[PDB]
């Protein structure tokens, strides 16, 4: 378990957080709930203009994989990328980091596609 | 039917934003089929819990809308006739649990435990 013995971050909590207060959600608590909850096997996946081999990007893959199967809309799926999304890119618009992110703001769901699938619920 | 022929994806989420209505079940299955590797899997669905290999239907057709983009209304659509006769006209009725609860809980009310369509 991410927080220690015993300690499992509830699946439905998270979710009814996010839901409510999506700009208080953290990173770390995103990724704490992630690891908890699935089994994460690496997959390549497309993301409008940028394409993410298998092992390349696990992060943003964990999170759109988890986005697809609580059924998560554009916004909730950013903003479970915390700071990264709040701070890191909407404050610096013309940075190039979180390629991910950036791209997902312009063409969404409707740009992804998995190759195959990421995660497993434990 | 014949060989060499399948339906393409495009088409038919085109055909779908146009004239949801003329979309029929028959045409979804037949669309899902043809674009993906399905796997049976776990879900929720408002008050609703489907295990793997229990109503395949609606495991399949929420995890089309959900790869997709399609929103509440699109997915329901899906459906055709069990959403559009069975359900919307009889709400006094109890068949189709999966179709009843999304109309009220929609996508928020919806949780997978594994994903169950690949594509093709």
């Amino acid at each position: 378990m991410a927080l220690g013995f015993g300690m499992k971050m509830e699946l439905q909590q998270f979710l009814d957080a996010l839901a409510s207060s999506p700009e208080k959600i953290e990173f770390e608590t995103t990724m704490a709930v992630i690891e908890d909850n699935y089994d994460f096997t690496p997959a390549a996946f497309t993301n409008g203009n940028t394409q993410n081999d298998a092992n390349e990007n696990n992060g943003s893959c964990k999170i759109f994989a988890f986005g697809l199967l609580n059924a998560l809309d554009k916004e909730a799926t950013l903003a479970c990328f915390g700071r990264f999304y709040r701070e890191d890119v909407l404050l610096h618009p013309e940075n190039n980091d979180h390629q991910n992110i950036r791209n997902f703001m312009v063409t969404g769901w409707e740009g992804i596609q998995f190759e195959t699938s990421a995660l497993t619920a434990k």
